[PDB]
DNA sequence: CCGACGTCGCATCAGC
DNA sequence: GCTGATGCGA
DNA sequence: GTCGG
């Protein structure tokens, strides 16, 4: 279905989601809105009434009504006056700064700073994380074309097994699933060493040489097991240098990766389907395990789990490919 | 009518 | 100083 | 805000 289509009602919605989760702190008003705004996306018609809307699933009365409006009117009242409140539009677009959320930019905006120019006059009002997310605003809303994400896979593998040719490395998300563009890196580490019942110091070996080869540029976060972090391909030449980007590295226990590496290859939509199909089998499958329910309902051990297709076999499925994994 | 609605690792705050 | 709560991101 | 026990 094309933009057009349904785009001003969808666009409508998800910026009335916007407001709901960084001004109102709503956040389930907010997922509310999100659900809507996808089913309606997924409608293969031009939609004419609030009416019509209603019976998808996640369009409600309220919505119904504001498709009504938007329809007859073109706008929204509500939202053209929240658009135009300098406090409420403020706090909302300082939620665009990584590390700033709807609790911080509130801060921020009492007590006068409201704009990009405010939080570069305010750094000692910033924590660390603030001040990455401020520096590298620009770069991180743009999103990464799968040509420079298998550059940064190169280097990701390459300079993992020069650490420890044990290790396993898989770069997850939609990149996985064959995506032609990447909002972020994610990537899941594991090792023969860890298990859940067995260093600590596996993932901090993997980090230092990622920053001693300058991919990695800042650190948002890390610890044992996740590091949050900024890193850059190297400029070719003379050339213009690529845009600073988010990369994530988590290390898993040897014996929960796959169903890690399931679980952040997504999408959001086929893991629900999964992990219903799922159920009705008698299984449980979280980002970490699967265990067998339980005839009054109660999950036995996590099951051996030695490649994504072992989770499949499990619920009798039929392995299928990260590409055809959008739902 | 009224509660559920992803969850968890890390950084930092709030309180002792 | 430590322990638990809160904010945040994904 | 929407769904449903
Ligand atoms: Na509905
Ligand atoms: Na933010």
């Amino acid at each position: 279905p094309q933009e057009t289509l349904n785009g001003g009602i969808t666009d409508m919605l998800t910026e009335l989601a916007n407001f709901e989760k960084n001004v109102s702190q709503a956040i389930h008003k907010y997922n509310a809105y999100r659900k809507a705004a996808s089913v309606i996306a997924k409608y293969p018609h031009k939609i004419k009434s609030g009416a019509e809307a209603k019976k998808l699933p996640g369009v409600g009365t309220k919505i119904a009504e504001k498709i009504d409006e938007f329809l007859a009117t073109g706008k929204l009242r509500k939202l053209e006056k929240i658009r135009q409140d300098d406090t409420s539009s403020s706090i909302n677009f300082l939620t665009r700064v990584s590390g700033i959320g709807p609790s911080a930019a509130r801060k921020f905006v009492d007590e006068g700073i409201k704009t990009l120019e405010d939080l570069r006059k305010n750094e000692d009002k910033l924590n660390h994380h603030q001040r990455i997310g401020l520096k590298y605003f620009g770069d991180f809303e743009k999103r990464i074309p799968r040509e420079e994400m298998l550059q940064m896979q190169d280097i990701v593998l390459n300079e993992v097994k020069k650490v420890d040719s044990e290790y396993i490395a898989t770069v997850c998300g939609s990149f996985r699933r064959g995506a032609e563009s990447s909002g972020d890196m994610d990537v899941l580490l594991t090792h023969p060493s860890f298990t859940s019942e067995s260093q600590p110091k596996l993932l901090h070996q993997v980090v230092e040489q990622l920053q001693k080869v300058h991919f990695i540029t800042d650190t948002l976060s890390k610890g044992e097991t996740k590091f949050m972090g900024v890193c850059q391909l190297p400029s070719k030449n003379d050339e213009k240098e690529y845009p600073h980007r988010r990369i994530d590295i988590r290390l898993i226990p040897k014996d929960q990766y796959y169903c890690g590496v399931l679980y952040f290859t997504g999408s959001d939509i086929f893991n629900k389907n999964m992990r219903a199909h799922a159920l009705e089998k008698g299984f449980t499958i979280n980002e970490y395990t699967i265990r067998p329910l339980g005839v009054t309902g109660v999950a036995g051990e996590p099951l051996p789990v030695d490649s994504e297709k072992d989770i499949f076999d499990y619920i009798q499925w039929k392995y299928r490919e990260p590409k055809d994994r959008s739902e």
